[PDB]
């Protein structure tokens, strides 16, 4: 199974003038590697892919891949609505040295099932890399159902996992039973911090969740305890992860919150975000701070 | 805090001719008491309240209350769309000796917030019993938001808990923070089996969930392990409860499934259900059987 | 085609204690007949079926049928969640002299398609009357799709029409093409005032809409003009119907608004509504009055 | 009031390699102008903006503006998720000679109301052109409510209209009453063919709808008849517009259907569409042909 364990959706650090902040993004990457994560995912939702132009995404991917320098597996988010662009970004990712790509369903038009399957098959045909699907129905307005995902896995042998981003135990359960029941090495990662523990107990593989950026140790330690058979210890970490998603209510998009949390938890990066996100206000920064303090994360 | 712990939504047993089956309902009640449940809830969703007429509901409630004979706390579900009937059923419950009532929001019209608050205040004023709210937005089409529930708890001191029936960690978390933060003894019970563990870890109080009927021991033992501080053991039980809700996909309504599971797990009752539910077919009964066998529950 | 044209969902008039107000209900009935409606529908949504007990519904139906005394066709709404009660209320309606029944899908559980089909077939088989389906997905949470309605019409020859209560030209169009295409004499009536004209232009049959109660002449004259081939005149009436539904925003449920409008338009009936509806406040009554005045309806 | 009347969302014609087909696009533009439309809108949903790259969008806009050569007002769709790009594309439009821009809400993240308002203010402040809002909640997952639109119009005097793309009479009515009530010259255009007649009768201003591409004469003649006071004639054209949208069910996205209809109605342009749209199959092309024949459009 590929891309299992804890794989953060890394925040992209920008300067106050809105350019890629290489020193800060590099420092964040190095913090996460040092924390023991199993991989890194750039240009996810929290990486601001949807607020970046294609050339910007290419430049950020190349930078990140080269900085990681093969220390851990690297995933690049290459999706969008422009399918020709998805292919271009995906081929660019493979040429630049990525280990895999992560592809959401098109999220403007909710295309027909025939078109959706074709789209994923075309993207998967365009690269030799492993492809992770990305389900985020709250934002896309179109669910990647366990049945559909199984059909995709049956069709292309490089479609090998999913980031299932949904506050639903039923969806994670059914994804695992349906897809992993046919393809035991297909990877199921939850996209929310508070579903990691359940995902493992259900027979899934890990998480790609925003708290990976500012508190990776919580998820890394949970996974380690689980793998060591220390369930009580894993449940302890889980109690923390259950509470963390309160912070994401502070703003929408909450990409600002995540970067403010990176700062609060001890890595001083520019927290600039791209429009239509905006800077978190001071009152809400203090609220975030009190949450992190109550959970003992700063 | 009232009505905490494991409180099954007890199935109502009917004969093949569609009458209350007293010996079978009584035997089920006695099994659940013997299993160590903290209470019993009659005429919930799984108790078929919505397929019963008012006079039938009164007769069932009286019978159940009388059979239980104060061995454990008894809740009666008294809700519907007809608010005058809600009041009648609730006063009847109090006269018959119930310990509390459980009241869903009206689920045909999704009434204005002013009307909704007024409805609950009137119902709560009609009895001196404790009132548990019932949130089931997938069926009602109107969520009881944590803010609203807090407003209700602030308004009437007998509105003392909620059965929050939703596959959402965020909803449970927020219900607990918002309502229990203002009213530390307000009771938050989850309505789905696979959220019991998380509900406890989040600072909530228990569950009213269908598996209480046929595998009460799993929830009772989880709660006991949690109260004893043996979190690993509680997590073990949780791994089971994570899987159980697959069975509910076998039919809709799944009241048939629950009764078939009672039979398969060792209590031979008539499994008749009221229309528009219908008998579970033999293939799906076998499927249910294989599910219960895999989880070691029969 | 049965039950075509303008058929108001007649308001049920109550005294302050919530009992049937026979003189007021009768006067309303006579006003509508005198206005030239094609039929009358009692115990629809606007008739407060869902806030009335089964015995109450039977008394109201008997009264209404008897008062109408065969002057126009009479439809009784017999639906709910309790399917045994549906059958009882439907057989009661037939015995009491109703010309047809109107049956909504169960709206607590959204039952499986197999259960839903079986429900409607059983209800249709319980009577020898014509049966009109009732679609109100905003309230029921489960759409009766054109495909499903076609399947029902294909299955039972007494399932002969629908009240399609949705603000959707596409839904009405597709209902008409899919069902009337297979069953040219199946009756399609929209449930909203502002869709009557389009319904007629699409090949449908009329409307069961709330403004039937207080401004029947608008819909009756629209229909007459359309049948006489005076499309410009019909469009003139449509311009009024397009505006009327603003008033329904004044409260939820808006059964109060409709009765207040009956009073304002010249018929002094009690405006009492059953809980959890409540009286319309004086400021909103004055707003309703201004709107009616601007549309030249009082 | 600006940009009133019939303004087609013009299809973008491509060669097989997915590049702009200048002769075919120009011919289409000339056909529409000759048909008497009041304006032209490029790079709307039907113009495939969300499957085009930013440089491609700029090239298309420039070409279209230039070909139109001020014969009618020109709108350019400049929206997306990347707000910096929205500003670039909007300023580019103004520099290229557009008369106005059309901006949808960001449709990946459904951003907070504060962020949404700020977004629209920033885009409006980036140009001195008139700005038309674009509401398409079926695709965006976030409705621009009449209250929000009013707040935007109150805030910026160059936010001067909306393409309200929704199958809802209530939404159009309320948009008109709430926004035009406060801003009588704010332009309200429906985005669907079957809502033009109602939109005019409600006090709105026209339509930007896909049938503008292949049957502009229907909407142009409807509008002329309405302005001339010949309501019966207008209603006759409406009967045709009521039926046209059945064709859009032939695929999703239906940008293919629209181009095939342009061909079938007598203008031979390439029907190539960008992925993830795909070619319409021959059976569905024949079905489309039969429909157009039945409505007397080819
Ligand atoms: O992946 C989704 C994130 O926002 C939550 O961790
Ligand atoms: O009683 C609630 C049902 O959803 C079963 O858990
Ligand atoms: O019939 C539907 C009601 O909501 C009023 O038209
Ligand atoms: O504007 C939206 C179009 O597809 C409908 O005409
Ligand atoms: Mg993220
Ligand atoms: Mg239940
Ligand atoms: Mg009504
Ligand atoms: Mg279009």
């Amino acid at each position: 199974a590929l891309f299992t364990g804890i794989i953060p959706p890394v925040s992209t650090i920008f300067t106050a003038d809105g350019q890629l902040d290489k020193p800060g993004t590099a420092a964040l990457i190095d913090d996460l590697i040092k924390a023991g994560v199993d991989g890194l995912f750039f240009l996810g939702s929290g990486g601001e892919f949807s607020q970046l132009g294609a050339e910007e995404r290419k430049a950020i991917a190349r930078f990140a891949i080269d900085h990681v320098d093969r220390r851990v597996p690297v995933l690049i988010g290459t999706g969008g609505t422009n399918a020709r662009e998805t292919i271009e970004l995906s081929q660019h990712a493979q040429q630049a040295g990525a280990d895999g790509i992560v592809v959401i369903n098109p999220y403007y038009w909710k295309v027909s099932e025939a078109n959706l399957i074709r789209y994923f098959e075309q993207v998967a045909d365009s690269v030799t890399l492993p492809v992770m699907l990305y389900n985020f129905p709250a934002l896309t307005g179109q669910d990647l159902t366990p049945a559909l995902v199984k059909t995709l896995a049956d069709s292309r042998s490089n479609i090998i996992g999913i980031k299932d981003t949904i506050d639903s135990v039923a969806h994670l359960r059914s994804m695992i039973h349906t897809v992993k029941g046919a393809h035991p090495h297909f990877t199921v990662l939850c996209g929310y911090d508070d579903h990691l523990f359940n995902t493992l107990l259900l027979g899934g593989d890990g998480a790609i969740s925003a708290s990976g950026n500012f508190a990776p140790q919580v998820s890394v330690n949970l996974l380690k305890a689980w793998r060591d058979g220390d369930v009580a210890k894993a449940a302890g970490y889980h109690q923390t992860l259950l509470q963390i998603p309160q912070m994401y209510q502070l703003d929408t998009p909450f990409v600002n919150v995540i970067k403010e949390a990176i700062v609060l938890c001890g890595r001083p990066v520019s927290t600039h975000v791209l429009p239509p996100a905006s800077p978190l206000d001071e009152p809400r920064k203090a609220q975030l701070k009190t949450l992190l303090q109550q959970l003992k994360l700063c």
